[PDB]
C-alpha cells in the first residue's frame, strides 16, 4: 500500500474535488458498495462509500446533531425511534443521550458497514452496547412497508430514486400521533433541484415539512440540509424545555438558538418553492 | 482543463476544474484569474480562493447586510480590501449611502477584477464610490475621529498583506473612526479550520468594542465551507435590530439574506461559546 499519507478525493460531477490527506486502514467491496476506512490528519478516522465522504471523527457531530436533536426535542413522545441507515453509529449515539428513549431499532442493509464501523470507528459509535439499541441487517424501505401502523415516535433516515412517495407515505402511517420524520435533504448549493423536490414530496405527504440548514465540510459544497415533517403545523419550532435543558450540556453544537436558526430559509429556497405553489 | 486547488496545511484540499486566464506576482501577492466549469470566472491570491461569479453572494451578502441594516446611519462607508468589487456592489444597494471609500493595497487586484470579474463588480461606475489604492491599516491610523458610519474589512487570512488587519491597535483605530451608532464587520475565518484564530479575533474585538459577536454562513470555496464574520459596535444587541425600511429595499435584490437569515446567523454553536470560556 502507500508508504505515506495520500490524497483521498471525492470528485463531484468531474469538476469539484474535496480531499483529505490520510492512510487507508481497510478497503473492501461488500455486495452493496465499496467501503473505505481511512485515518485523516485533519479529522481523524472516517469512512467513504463508493469513493464519497460519509463520516470522520472530528467532522461528524455537525451531521449527527442536526439530524437527531430537532426531532427528538420536539416529538410529543420519544419512547421508540427507528433509524434507517445509521451504519457508522453516530445517529443512534445522539438518540440514546435522551433518558426517555426506550428502544431504538436501526435497520441498515450493509452489515459490513456496521461491522467495520464497530471495529475501526468506535470513537464515533460510542453506544453499540446500549441495551436499548437493536441492530437489524435488512432493507430499510421494506421494513417501513412491513412495520405496524403508529409503531414509532420518530423516524430518522440516515442514508441517500428509492426514497419515493410510497416510502414517505409508509413513514407517516408508521409514525405515532405527535411523531416526527427527519432526513438529510442534500445541498441547496450542489443539489438544489433535488432539495426542492424532496420538500415538495414531504409537504404533499405530511401536514407540514420544513427544511433546515447546516455544515458538513466533507459533503459536496459543505452546505448541507435536513427535512423535518410532522402532522402538527408549528411543531418544528417548539422544543421541550426539559429535553433542551438535558441535551444542551452533552452536545458540541445544538442548542435552543441553533434549533430556531437552522430553519431560516435563504431567499433562493423560498423563491424555488413559491415558483411551484 | 486542470485542477485548481486551495491546499489547507497539506491536510485538506478544495479544487475546481478550469483554466488559468492570467497570473502575475504583484509587490504584495500572487494573483490568479481563472475560469471554472463549476462556478465560472474567479480569483485566487497566493493560491487561496477569493471569489467566483457563481460562488460570491454567500460571502458578500453576509459581510455587508447585517451591519448596513443595523447601523444608526449609513451615509459614509469605508471598505478595506474588497478589490474584486462585490462588497461595494452590496453596500451601494442602499439609497441612504452617500459615500463609499474602498482602500485596497494592491492596485493590480482592482485592475484585473475590473477587466475579468465585471460580473461580480457591477458597481464600479457608481458616482458615490471612491477607489483609493493604499494600506487600510495606515488609512484608519490617519483618518479623523467619527468619520465613518460603517467599516467593513474584506481581507484575507492572517499571513502576508492582511496580517496587521487582525491586530488590537488597528481595531482601536476602527472604533475611534466610527461615528456613534456605527458598525465594524470583518470576515473572521472558520470555526472548523481556524478555530484558534476565530476565537482570538472574537476575544480581541470584544475587548476593544462594547460588543463583538460572530455570525456564521457558507462559503464552499473557503476551507471547510463553514465561514464566519465578526459584528462589532458600541451598542450591545444592535446586531438584533435590523431596520424594516432597509430590509424591504434589500431583500428583493439579494439571493440569500433576509430578516430570518440575519437573526439565525448569530446562533452560536456550543463549542464556540465554551471555547470563549476556556479562553478566560
Ligand atoms: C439600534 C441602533 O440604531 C441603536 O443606535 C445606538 C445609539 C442610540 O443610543 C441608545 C439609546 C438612547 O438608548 C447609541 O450608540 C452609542 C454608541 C456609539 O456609544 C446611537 O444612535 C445615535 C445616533 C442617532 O447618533
Ligand atoms: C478577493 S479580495 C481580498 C482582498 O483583501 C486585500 N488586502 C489585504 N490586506 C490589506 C491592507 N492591509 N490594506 C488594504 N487591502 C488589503 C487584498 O489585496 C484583496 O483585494
Amino acid at each position: 500500500s502507500a508508504d505515506a499519507p495520500v490524497w483521498i478525493d471525492e470528485v463531484f460531477e468531474d469538476r469539484v474535488r474535496y480531499g483529505l490527506r490520510g492512510q487507508i486502514l481497510w478497503e473492501e467491496t461488500s455486495p452493496f458498495q465499496k467501503i473505505t476506512i481511512v485515518d485523516t490528519e485533519h479529522y481523524g478516522r472516517g469512512l467513504l462509500l463508493d469513493d464519497c465522504w460519509m463520516t470522520a471523527e472530528r467532522c461528524e457531530v455537525c451531521y449527527h446533531e442536526y439530524l437527531v436533536h430537532p426531532p427528538l426535542t420536539t416529538a410529543a413522545s420519544i419512547a421508540r425511534v427507528l433509524v434507517i441507515g445509521g451504519g457508522d453509529g453516530g445517529t443512534v449515539r445522539e438518540v440514546l443521550r435522551y433518558a426517555e428513549v426506550e428502544q431504538v431499532d436501526l435497520v441498515e442493509i450493509d452489515g459490513r458497514v456496521v461491522e467495520l464501523s464497530q471495529e475501526y470507528l468506535g470513537a464515533i459509535g460510542t453506544a453499540w452496547a446500549d441495551p436499548r439499541l437493536n441492530v437489524k441487517i435488512g432493507d430499510g424501505i421494506a421494513f417501513v412497508q412491513t412495520a405496524p401502523d403508529a409503531s414509532y415516535d420518530v423516524i430518522l433516515v440516515d442514508g441517500s430514486g428509492l426514497f419515493n412517495r410510497e416510502f414517505y407515505e409508509n413513514c407517516r402511517r408508521v409514525l405515532k400521533p405527535g411523531g416526527v420524520f427527519a432526513s438529510q435533504a442534500e445541498s441547496p448549493d450542489s443539489f438544489l433541484a433535488v432539495h426542492l423536490e424532496m420538500i415538495e414530496t414531504l409537504s404533499a405527504v405530511f401536514a407540514e415539512a420544513k427544511p433546515y440548514y447546516g455544515w458538513v465540510p466533507m459533503y459536496p459544497s459543505g452546505w448541507w440540509s435536513w427535512l423535518y415533517a410532522s402532522d402538527t403545523p408549528g411543531q418544528f419550532q417548539k422544543p421541550q424545555s426539559d429535553r433542551l435543558a438535558a441535551i444542551e450540556p452533552q452536545v458540541e453544537i445544538y442548542n435552543r438558538d441553533i434549533h430556531q436558526a437552522a430553519f431560516a430559509q435563504p431567499n433562493f429556497v423560498r423563491r424555488g418553492l413559491s415558483a411551484r405553489q
